[PDB]
């Protein structure tokens, strides 16, 4: 009700790293509330259009047995690898589709109690892993803050541990707005499901155990109104009334290689919108 339209427009895509040299790996990562609904809202559109090197897809809503045939038409992501709950309904779950097939892929984080849901993939290539996630929502009434609390924990020693071997991507749907800045309404939302102090000391616990870095908000530091989620209900895209729930996290090792953290604000097809790295591998 408070809120008005707040501008945004992503700057251009710088495909040079500090250093001069040309990005190579383009990674996109999109929470598509439903592969198939997503679809429907011609998602693959916008793909094709960017032409990724790597997807990076979370809510696919859907299991590697019971994929769409559409996904067929992505020929230039051929090697395509899917996580769905243990339980073979219809919530949660990732998709990870590559040029190039990885030397090894994985799922979920090594532990029984955060591996039943289908929400992380993880993708070994020769000089990075890619983990892409779709972390647990707190919940309404935040139920499920607890439990929230439990992963959150789980998940850093696992990355952790990934990053102790090899340099490390976290990307995808962290279900958090980090800090104030990511976030329009801020001060009526510290009680709810993605903003609440506990999620927030989660990220910040993330980013200095790892260690990891924000890559949009290392080379933005001070860009307000930077959002890729917005509810569906009460106009609140058009408004630019949103959340930055999504992001590319990276070892400090791969700061160099860093070209440009982008968000696609524009791109339609979902609640969230994609948003795109570029590094110089």
């Amino acid at each position: 009700a408070s809120e008005g339209p707040a501008l945004y427009e992503d700057p251009p895509d710088q495909k040079t790293s500090p250093s001069g040299k040309p990005a190579t790996l383009k990674i996109c990562s999109w929470n598509v509330d439903g592969l198939r609904a997503w679809i429907k809202k011609k998602g693959l559109d916008w793909v094709k259009e960017e032409a990724p090197d790597i997807l990076c897809l979370q809510e696919t809503k859907c299991s590697e047995n019971k994929l769409p045939a559409e996904l067929q038409e992505l020929p230039g992501l051929s090697h395509q690898y899917w996580s769905a709950p243990s339980d073979k309904e219809g919530y949660s779950g990732v998709g990870l589709l590559s040029r190039q097939a990885p030397l090894k892929v994985s799922y979920g984080i090594g532990d029984e109690e955060h591996d039943q849901e289908g929400r992380v993939i993880v993708a070994e290539f020769d000089s990075f892993v890619l983990v892409t996630a779709y972390v647990p929502n707190a919940g309404r009434g935040l139920v499920r803050l607890e439990y929230r609390q439990r992963w959150d924990e789980a998940f850093r020693k696992f990355l952790k541990g990934l990053a102790s071997r090899k340099p490390l991507v976290l990307c995808g749907d962290l279900n958090v707005a980090h800090e104030e800045i990511d976030l329009r309404n801020p001060k009526g939302n510290k009680k709810n499901a993605g903003f609440t102090p506990q999620e927030r000391q989660g990220f910040g616990e993330l980013l200095q155990a790892v260690p990891l870095a924000d890559s949009f908000r290392h080379l933005y530091p001070n860009t307000p109104y930077a959002y890729t989620f917005w509810t569906y209900m009460m106009n609140a895209r058009s408004k630019n009334v949103g959340w930055r729930l999504d992001y590319f996290l990276l070892s400090h090792s791969l700061l160099p290689a860093l070209c440009d953290s982008k968000i696609r604000s524009k791109a339609l097809g979902s609640d969230h919108c994609p948003i795109t790295l570029y590094l110089a591998l």
